């Protein structure tokens, strides 16, 4: 495949519905070697089995809230991999009151801090910690949502963070770019995942996108996965600092009328 | 003038070079009543001199890092003003290492937290605390920079925060729009202010903009001030969720070639 | 007012619902001297009556399809006005089939050509023709629609033209900028005007914007007029190459959910 | 490869430097069957030599200025291929004066017409003529330049056309999307090609992008080609109405400082 011999580290794999699972599925198909992260202990078993499904024994704990676990992630990884060809940042979090109802009702300094700490900052943080072992033509990838560009109901505080996230894509790309490293994001359309359940009217978003997107259909983790594998590969060696929409074209229209 | 009888609260006035001072001059010229904030105690005297310069006795302390000072700002203001017609958010801060040199060099979890806390969160925080006394056609205004939209050298962590800020503009507009309140931003060009001294090689950006911007000239706080007065006034009652470029058109070109 | 002594030529005044009529009124209110254009002979009486309402006798024919009338427009104006301080391009046209139903169904080489000829080329065409008598800090203004940025139902071929138009703003601004001239556009929200009747299901868009826009209301030509007057004035001297949304914030959200 | 059994029609292949050659080059590698177009007779021999290099005998004349040749193109193709899985629009033209020096100096109603006729209209025009034989999951691709988004020196009238083109991408995606067809564009960075020679100071742009783009390097037709092959394949079935930047990240920075 077009990722032969590339070693890629995936975060955010939580279930077989997770976006990170779809990307994983595609990277494996195209010849990648995979390593995974998890947060919390009880999940050690499930992720090790996910890793086993993809022919990997390489699983590491990493709660991006802790500086210690981040540094420790790549110290451990260096003992297995001399270098890293790809990193996928598929992580997001917000206190549910901060992603439900009115934007201001759930706005607190503490909810703001956490959403940005976990959903935005953690990406260049992981980039910084991996830099000592990144290959010369490595590729970093994160996941964003249209909610950064425009105000979407219920997304609220999470839209602020993703705007910061998409900005870090551009700044990371400049910083790591001279070395030949690429940094991009996929702005995925709505997909039913564990995190999605935290969004109050998620079901309303799904039907609307299915109805109004140019392709008249929602996206799948297979579609996001192929797009991700592409950006992680040398096929996209001319592409960096990009926010690519894989949302059946929804971002480019005004639907509902 | 076109702000007659409008009561506007101004933050971020620190010197006669500050952007908030330019807006203040224009608002007063157009007939507004002004109130000002300061941070720290030692600054209590200077802002009063500036406040008197605009025919005002209304000064209140507000370090937007402290939840308490924010709430007290509008409780104290409420004893003087029945309602609030305009709010100007002219606040910015980042640890200087986070706005100097390489993006990752100055990237630390704590630098990220602070820049976003002060430069982004503080805007909707002030909006939420002010909400009880905002008029039907009140107008909130914040200041941004092109560094949120594209990667500009040295702007670094502040670019991430400014991206969140511009996103908060949109979500604020949706939340407060139903009540009739408008929320906008000016993406201002480079102005040599106290804050400007914190961005290393600020001088090259000024030279570059003066040379390559369509109008072949940098902008002034007089110009940004007039632009602010427009947005705070009933002249712009059809304008909300907007990021207005006041940078002699620089954002719209690829200069240097 | 803030247009004292400014001489402004307004095109596209056809009725008291026209956007150009709202702009004229705001410009007159703020102290400008006005001149108007019309297309065809029959309309000569109609515009002359409109010009009198604004204390003007300066009316000139100009069908922008004809190169001759454009050059002749500013030859005639020159005999009355030594210089021109503002020019408003409120012109648009396309065969109705090209702005009805499906995009491809109404696509013909000729429909494409005309839409772009009248709605796009005529703006920089008039700019070029006016330059010999434009003042040092003159201001050019055109009207666009969100249909340039994103695909809107039934707008179709007109969306292509508006994208060219918004591009012409940027290239014009660089071209005319060294002289000190500013060039901007207003992206107006839906307004019930004569041109509006050519957009099938215009009413559906009106209802949708009123329901989903942040301010929960459609805009008026008075709001667009004040915004236009601002951009034409020296209050906006730091503003060029800008496409400013005056649409109650509709552009910044994903409505319907 | 990942384009096995897909039949793709390529336009705009003129030399071994052409962008269309890089795409052809990638599509064949990935298992596609190719057919090509040429314009003028004199080039008939040359393109057949190219088509043979990619194992094809299918070559057809098509000057996209003539409605007749467009219709005839897909009539002839229909005799060899029952269906079409891919269409590549790699076509552009403008009078040399309209892409040289000042924007207004080279502006004529006629130069404008030609640039928009060939570089913009010709794309959805070909899409429409192909529609009767497009596969259900076929994929259309065009080439654009950053000059549509921002004002670039010397690009001038061509930037307007490319802006209309990028809009036609969005409206096409909606029109053809219900059928399952995808429409995208690649906004390519500078490539030294035959068309490139029409832009004064092409080299000045090359030097600047290599110096300021995040990857500190210009792009190649191989890189644009792989990106093109991706979008034409079912790997990007979740991607439509997209303008993908393949320019080493240049669009995302403010360079020169
Ligand atoms: N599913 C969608 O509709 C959708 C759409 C657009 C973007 N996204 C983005 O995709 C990414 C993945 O979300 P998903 O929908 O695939 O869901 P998911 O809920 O299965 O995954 C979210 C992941 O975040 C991880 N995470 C949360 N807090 C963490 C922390 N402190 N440290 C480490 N990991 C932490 C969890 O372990 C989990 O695997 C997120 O960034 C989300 O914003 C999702
Ligand atoms: N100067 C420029 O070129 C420029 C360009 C674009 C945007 N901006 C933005 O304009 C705004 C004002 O900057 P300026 O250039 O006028 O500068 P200035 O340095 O004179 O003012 C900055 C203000 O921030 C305030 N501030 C900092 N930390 C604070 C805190 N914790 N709590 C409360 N207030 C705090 C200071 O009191 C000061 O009044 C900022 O938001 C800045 O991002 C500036
Ligand atoms: N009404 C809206 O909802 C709306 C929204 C966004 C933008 N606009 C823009 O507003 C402008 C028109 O304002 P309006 O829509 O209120 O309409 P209007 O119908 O009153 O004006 C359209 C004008 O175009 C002029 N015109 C048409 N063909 C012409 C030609 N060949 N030569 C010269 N003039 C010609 C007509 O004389 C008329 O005055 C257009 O540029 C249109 O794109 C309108
Ligand atoms: N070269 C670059 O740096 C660059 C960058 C961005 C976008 N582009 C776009 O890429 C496309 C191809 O350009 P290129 O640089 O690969 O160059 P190229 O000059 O080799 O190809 C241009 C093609 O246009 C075709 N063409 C022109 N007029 C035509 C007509 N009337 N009918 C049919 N075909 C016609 C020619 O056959 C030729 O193959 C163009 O659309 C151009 O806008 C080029
Ligand atoms: C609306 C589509 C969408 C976007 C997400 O970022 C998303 O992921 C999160 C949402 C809120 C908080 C944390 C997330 F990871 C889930 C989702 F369904
Ligand atoms: C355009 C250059 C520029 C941008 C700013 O946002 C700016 O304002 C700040 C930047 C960093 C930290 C605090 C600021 F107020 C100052 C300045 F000179
Ligand atoms: C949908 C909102 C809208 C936008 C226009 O550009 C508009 O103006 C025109 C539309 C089609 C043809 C000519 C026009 F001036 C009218 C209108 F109602
Ligand atoms: C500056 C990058 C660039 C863009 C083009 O569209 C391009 O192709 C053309 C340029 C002008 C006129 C017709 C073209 F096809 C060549 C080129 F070098």
């Amino acid at each position: 495949g077009f990722l032969d011999g590339k070693r890629i580290l995936l975060t955010g794999l939580l279930s077989n519905r997770s976006i990170a699972y779809g990307i994983a599925k595609a990277c494996k198909r195209e010849g990648a070697e995979l390593a995974f992260t998890y947060v919390g202990d009880r999940f050690k078993d499930r992720i090790t089995e996910f890793a086993a499904e993809f022919g990997s024994e390489l699983v590491f704990p990493c709660d991006v809230a802790d500086d210690a676990q981040i540094d420790a992630l790549f110290a451990s990884l260096k003992t297995h991999w001399d270098s890293l060809d790809g990193l996928v940042h598929s992580i997001g979090f917000a206190p549910r009151e901060a992603i439900a109802g009115d934007f201001l009702d759930g706005l607190t300094r503490e909810n703001f801090r956490i959403a940005h700490d976990i959903s935005a900052y953690s990406f260049p943080a992981l980039a910084k910690a991996a830099l000592p072992m990144l290959s010369d033509d490595a590729s970093l990838l994160t996941l964003s949502y249209l909610g950064a560009e425009r105000a979407i109901p219920n997304y609220n505080t999470m839209g602020l963070a993703k705007a910061a996230l998409e900005a870090s894509v551009r700044y990371l790309a400049v910083s790591l770019g001279a070395k030949g490293v690429r940094v991009n994001a996929i702005s995925a359309g709505p997909i039913k995942t564990l995190a999605a359940s935290g969004i109050k009217s998620f079901g309303k978003i799904l039907d609307f996108v299915e109805s109004n997107s140019p392709l008249k259909r929602n996206v799948t983790i297979e579609q996001v996965g192929n797009a991700g594998a592409f950006l992680l590969s040398d096929l996209a060696s001319g592409v960096t600092a990009e926010v690519m929409h894989v949302d059946s074209g929804f971002n480019a229209v005004v639907g509902g009328m």
